[PDB]
């Protein structure tokens, strides 16, 4: 009702002004049904406003789709996170890849894979040389270092038993079954009219191509489809497809623990209620991008409902954030065309959701 429109206005409006966000779209999920809000422009020079059909670069929020697609493949019996990486890429005959499993790739625990794939890596033979010549800093399953090269390789290998490409597998197994008809890995030409421009220090920019970009940060979506993406993760039991339903639960399963944070397949969870300063300060890159020791969780804790599930994402000129609480049936999406600091995103999201709790 009006309780939602009040808390969103008194929270996002100061956030937009303090961060000088050119355009923003927010979706609040309350008791299943979503509520949408828009501000600012999708194109500054053309003065095109932000609509419910405006495309935003999700950035690293794409990893949530990759983890769900990975869990879906686990439910189909095509892969196991315990399987060696070499089972799906035999040409990776390097000695350091002994014992590195798909779980180590998916949860950034392979031993120190770099944050980003190098810029010069473009062909599949370039990917091979990059992973063959990579030297780990720690043993498998000991240190967690957030890395696009880690989970990005997991997504490309998880779809090999299906025979489909990563783009086609994400379409026919995740996007289409959830009716995400406006979420694309590659934006079609007829949909570029809704493709908003990102802004990095005034200049309009889009995400540039890169190796394993679709698996790590290359997905774009609208505020309507992202809200439906939260409904699916809030209530996986409402999905008819069995493997996709189980894949969403496997993504929210707890495989590693660092402090009070649990690592899933793309998603990151903390027990609810949460100390807000932990998720706010923990979202800063000095903490989130740093290496941290992990403790295994065997067996992986099934999807705990009383949890705070969240994921930040950013590109050159975009800054997205998603957070939901399955027990309260509460969720929020924050899509902005500016890469403003992560702590401002989690602070505004917790204030909105705790008032609706
Ligand atoms: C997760 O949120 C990843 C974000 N990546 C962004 C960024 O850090 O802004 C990019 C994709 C970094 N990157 C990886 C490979 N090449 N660039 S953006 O800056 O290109």
């Amino acid at each position: 009702p009006q309780q939602i429109n009040d808390i969103v206005h008194r929270t996002i409006t100061p956030l937009i002004e303090q961060q000088k966000i050119p355009g923003m779209a927010v979706a609040v999920i309350y008791q299943g049904k979503p509520y949408y809000f828009t501000w600012g422009y999708a194109d500054i020079a053309k003065k095109q406003p932000v609509t419910q059909q405006t495309l935003f670069e999700l950035g690293s929020v794409s990893k949530t789709f990759t983890g769900v697609l990975g869990g879906d493949a686990i439910a189909r019996g095509e892969i196991k996170l315990s399987d060696p990486t070499t089972k799906y890429w035999p040409e990776l005959t390097a000695k350091q890849w002994n014992g590195i499993t798909l779980l180590h790739l998916a949860t950034y625990t392979a031993g120190g894979l770099p944050l980003q794939v190098p810029d010069e890596v473009k062909s599949s033979s370039d990917l091979l040389r990059f992973y063959q010549n990579w030297q780990p800093a720690w043993a498998p399953g000991t240190q967690r270092l957030y890395a696009n090269s880690s989970i990005g390789l997991f997504g490309a290998l998880a779809v090999k038993p299906s025979g489909l490409s990563f783009e086609q597998a994400m379409k026919t197994r995740v996007f289409q079954p959830l009716k995400l008809n406006h979420t694309w890995i590659n934006v079609p030409s007829a949909e570029e009219k809704n493709y908003a421009w990102g802004y990095r220090e005034g200049k309009a920019v889009h995400v540039s191509p890169g190796a394993l970009d679709a698996e790590a940060y290359g997905v774009k979506s609208t505020i309507e489809d992202m809200a439906r993406w939260v409904q699916s993760n809030l209530k996986p039991l409402d999905i008819n497809e069995k493997t996709l339903q189980q894949g969403i639960q496997l993504a929210q399963s707890r495989y590693w623990q660092t402090g009070d944070m649990y690592q899933g397949l793309g998603w990151e969870m903390l027990d609810w209620p949460v100390n807000p300063d932990i998720i706010i300060n923990g979202s800063d890159n000095k903490i989130a991008l740093a290496a941290r020791p992990v403790k295994p969780i065997t067996p992986p804790t099934p999807a705990v409902r009383a949890s705070w599930v969240h994921k930040t994402g950013a590109t050159g000129g975009f800054g997205s954030y998603v957070a939901f609480i399955p027990e309260k049936e509460l969720g929020i999406v924050m899509l902005a065309n500016k890469n403003y600091p992560n702590p401002a995103r989690v602070a505004a999201a917790w204030q909105i959701l705790n008032a609706l709790q």
